[PDB]
């Protein structure tokens, strides 16, 4: 089997991407944020505290003939940005782009943090990290990908995120028309439950490539690129007037700037992030200070290759017995 679904930016800045997912019988279609940095499939639901729902589409398990309460199971998750959600659990049929899993754990939110309430475009998350991070208790549950894997033509999924444009998530096959050149594969550590890999270095604009190992995670559920302070300082030093603002919460730059590209290494290959991808626009409406798309990971505790990086590539999440990651230009 295979699946293929279009993923669409939620706004003009590509702050996140949503992908339609069919849940239950008859299908209830919710737009979920596919997140390779977490491992819970959770949704706004008929059980979500009413005051915490503001425009989202909800899953109503009582209207699904295939839904069944997973008795005694609860979940609770806290994300790196401080957002959170929690609730109870159903199993139901879940389909993505024509690929169907029966008996998928669908985590129904009873509570969500304000950041979720305030974003009407995200109806929940679909986690695609390793199932060891799944928060369901007392019986940990598998991700959609882990449940699907045995049925897939090949045990892979791919992320092809667009810059200010829709893109694609494919399951079970590699679309050889979706990238240029060759795919470079690189080792993954699953020890922390993430798609964790080591970049071979970086360059800023037309500058020389710096060979240096940068351990980080491939995370479709994080907007920006978070790298060591040394690397980030070297980037922003090439933008006149750029500075780190403690009040804003990161590097800002004059909206009049032309940003340089940023290159990261994957083995002996190179992925180039165009400067435009690093512009996240005015810090507040009408401001001439713009927010940067490359930020320091100091204080996070891990480097994160979020959407800013991933959208510059065709990315293969290879879930073979020994997982690997592949990157191609596109």
């Amino acid at each position: 089997s295979t699946g293929s679904a279009t993923t669409t930016p939620i706004d003009s800045l590509d702050d996140a991407y949503i992908t339609p997912v069919q849940i239950g019988t008859p299908a209830q279609t919710l737009n979920l944020d596919f997140d390779t940095g977490s491992s819970d499939l959770w949704v706004f639901s008929s059980e979500t505290t009413a005051s915490e729902v503001d425009g989202q589409t909800i899953y109503t398990p009582s209207k699904s003939t295939t839904a069944k309460l997973l008795s005694g199971a609860t979940w609770s998750i806290s994300y790196g940005d401080g957002s959170s959600s929690s609730g109870d659990v159903y199993t139901d049929t879940v389909s993505v782009g024509g690929l169907t899993v029966t008996g998928q754990a669908v985590e129904s939110a009873k509570k969500v943090s304000s950041s979720f309430t305030e974003d009407s475009t995200i109806d929940g998350l679909l986690g695609l990290a390793f199932s060891t991070l799944n928060t369901v208790s007392p019986t940990q549950q598998k991700t959609f990908f882990d449940n699907a894997k045995a049925s897939l033509d090949s045990p892979v999924f791919t992320a092809d995120l667009g810059y200010h444009a829709p893109g694609t998530y494919n399951f079970g096959f590699i679309d050889t028309t979706a990238y240029t050149g060759s795919i470079t594969y690189t080792a993954v550590s699953t020890k922390q439950g993430f798609w964790e890999w080591t970049s071979t270095g970086y360059a800023v604009g037309s500058g020389t490539f710096k060979s240096t190992s940068i351990d980080g995670i491939a995370d479709t559920g994080t907007t920006l690129l978070y790298l060591p302070a040394t690397v980030v300082s070297a980037y922003w030093a090439q933008v006149s007037g750029a500075k780190s603002s403690s009040s804003v919460g990161g590097y800002v730059f004059p909206c009049s700037a032309t940003l340089p590209s940023f290159t990261f290494g994957v083995g002996s290959a190179r992925i180039v992030i165009p400067g435009d991808y690093i512009d996240f626009g005015p810090i507040s409406t009408g401001s001439s200070s713009c927010f940067g798309g490359i930020q320091s990971s100091a204080g996070i505790g891990i480097n994160i290759f979020g959407d800013v990086a991933l959208k510059a590539a065709f990315v293969v999440f290879n879930g073979a017995t020994t997982p690997t990651l592949g990157f191609a230009s596109k």
